[PDB]
């Protein structure tokens, strides 16, 4: 099995990818596309592989937070549409259109600049530019119909610009009150029909999320961007508990054992600040992974990881590369021995969703912070690869 | 100014790294190395770089977590000894060998089997090794004298292994009770006297962190392992209120305003969950950081960011990829103007360690914990490069 020097690694199932996959397309209308969203390096799974996978296996665009993300995914070999969410740079402009990525834009500055750049250039190729229109995520995005029509204006009237989309963000849509989710809905409706009531016709419209994906399929419009449940994750307990698709989650963070010892000897005293003193004949084993490389020092003393099937406590503070755990008193355990940090291990698991609860945060952070310096593995029809 | 496409950026500051370097080699005793720690990215300020300027100015040797960190350094052309600090597997003993990086080790078997793999290549350079000796901090070591003096018996005897260094690690020396520091320090004299007394001549000696090189430079003996003051971080606030290294921080994190707005009309919610509600002449600007840059979301409704050499607080929940600050009602702020997430701006500071005692963490994970995404500039007698 995997040789490495440092043995703390992810693994990436891509079986599970293409169940989420599947079970979203099979949820939403037939008519409606999925644009898979890889932002931070694939939610910390790669952006590369998961990309490539989602594509192969349903959906037809890929969303960024930025161009170097979207550049990543081109020299990758990747050809499908790719959307950058954020803002970019007018400078960035005219190496965008290079290589083919979609810019989100919503001002009429921008556009007539974003034009004139890639004029004095020469405009090899046409810059494709999606509309946010900001309905009460406030964000980014345009905010009133007057303004709306006449970004529409500036970026029809622009020659090396060219309208492949236009879109809205949700801010509580995976929550149990609809009422503002509603709201942005009827007013992102209100706001295109006011365009084509000026007689212009649309592009490709979209406005779900994962939550709005699944709590209300009705608003798939032409495209929806499935972002956490690719991944198999849930947007929340309230999203979850709705029981309407079922998803596998897709990331497990492993190691091996680097040493085991019992604590036979005073002092004792384990990791910084001495916060723990070990039993004479309790058995400590040393673990290969630290909070540089995401794993929260406020875990310390409180997290648990699974060997042989068990939990196993977080002995002491975390430290920048390296954690403790207690085996308890002559609890066997031998180096080398797999450890699972994140993920299941015979009976039994721990979820990043219980790894975010115990910290107060979401899964969201907890897999978009794995530190690029843990390789990752994926796996595909069951057996692994890089 | 710095062209980008999103237009976030670290700053990191040689000259201050300079200073920081001078200022411990002008503590501690004239004699003795420094070995950089450059270890989990140099601390999140790019490995590479700082290595390179520490070696120019006082230091000697540097230290890393793994053999693939010392890889990455090794590629870019540095020479020095590179020790990894932690546990090192069988598998990389060849690897290791030929790229010339010191491991650590501190078992009679792994020095045997480490010995059998080279000799049965008998073709590459003598792996280095250092023993670690655990006096306390429990992490990784070997912790009686009987057991020490083996290991060094099985290093000597091993033809293809070149004892080079000896080491212990203080867990609480950043601490106001010196007590177990001297106790940790008193075990590692009396361990070494006992190999003395075998007839064992000792190669390189070293045993202190930033905090015991300020508050115990009498212990620096061969060599000190210079890690957080590098970067000018001080380990504890005890450490730095006793006055005796002045240090300067190296690393800022710096943005460009991405969108400016007035929230004129309804909704003016802003981030998700609406956790924020602005008033009718409130101005939003919006920044391209997020969680998954390493900006904690638990500064969701209390961080602070520098704009125009005033303190803005963030307004809602954090994202991502983006972060909305509020320049209040009525305004003044313009798209493109630049602000400071972390460091200096004006009269005006958000520090690491402000940041780090809001999220009750330490600095270190603060700076560690900065994504790869983030590109890093580097500041060289006054002027920026990279
Ligand atoms: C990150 C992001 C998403 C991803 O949605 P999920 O909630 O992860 O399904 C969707 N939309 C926007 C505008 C985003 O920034
Ligand atoms: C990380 C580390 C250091 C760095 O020390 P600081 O002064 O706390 O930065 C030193 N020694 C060892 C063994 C380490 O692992
Ligand atoms: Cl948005
Ligand atoms: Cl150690």
């Amino acid at each position: 099995m995997i040789k490495l020097c440092r043995e703390v690694w992810i693994e990436v199932n891509l079986d599970a990818v293409k169940k989420n996959l599947r079970a979203i397309r099979r949820h939403i209308p037939h008519k409606s596309k999925i644009m898979a969203v890889v932002k931070a390096n694939g939610y910390g799974h790669g952006s590369i592989e998961v990309a490539r996978h989602a594509l192969e296996h349903g959906a037809s665009e890929l969303a960024v937070a930025s161009v170097e993300e979207g550049i990543v995914l081109r020299k990758a070999g990747i050809t499908a549409p790719i959307l950058v969410l954020g803002f970019t740079s007018l400078s960035c402009v005219k190496k965008s259109a290079a290589w083919n990525i979609t810019l989100s834009a919503f001002q009429v500055d921008w556009m007539k600049e974003a034009n004139e750049i890639l004029e004095k250039e020469a405009s090899a190729n046409r810059l494709a530019i999606h509309i946010n229109v900001d309905t009460g995520m406030g964000r980014l995005g345009v905010r009133t119909k007057e303004e709306l029509l006449e970004v529409v204006k500036a970026l029809k009237a622009s020659k090396f610009l060219r309208w492949t989309g236009i879109f809205t963000h949700f801010s509580t849509a995976d929550e149990p009150d609809t009422t503002l989710t509603k709201l942005q809905h009827e007013k992102f409706i209100s706001f295109l029909s006011f365009l084509k009531k000026q007689g212009i016709e649309l592009p490709t419209v979209h406005m779900c999320n994962t939550a709005a994906a699944i709590a209300f399929p009705e608003f798939s419009a032409d495209m929806i961007r499935l972002g956490i449940g690719l991944y198999g994750l849930y947007p929340s307990a309230y999203i979850k508990q709705l029981n309407l698709v079922k998803l596998e989650p897709a990331l497990s963070l492993k190691a091996r054992i680097a040493y085991v010892k019992t604590m036979r000897t005073e002092p004792r005293t384990v990791s910084y600040g001495a916060t723990y003193i070990a039993e004479p004949n309790e058995v400590i084993a040393t673990l290969p992974i630290g909070y540089a490389d995401g794993y929260s020092r406020a875990l310390s003393n409180r997290g648990f990881v699974l060997h042989r099937g068990k939990r196993v406590p977080v002995a002491g503070r975390v430290t920048m590369d390296m954690i403790m755990v207690s085996l308890g008193e002559n609890g066997e355990g031998k180096q080398g021995d797999e450890v699972v940090i994140y993920g299941k291990q015979k009976g039994a698991e721990i979820s990043v969703d219980e790894v975010a609860e115990m910290l107060n945060t979401i899964n969201y952070e907890v897999v978009s912070t794995l530190s690029r310096r843990i390789p990752r593995f994926y796996i595909r029809d069951g057996e692994i690869f890089k």
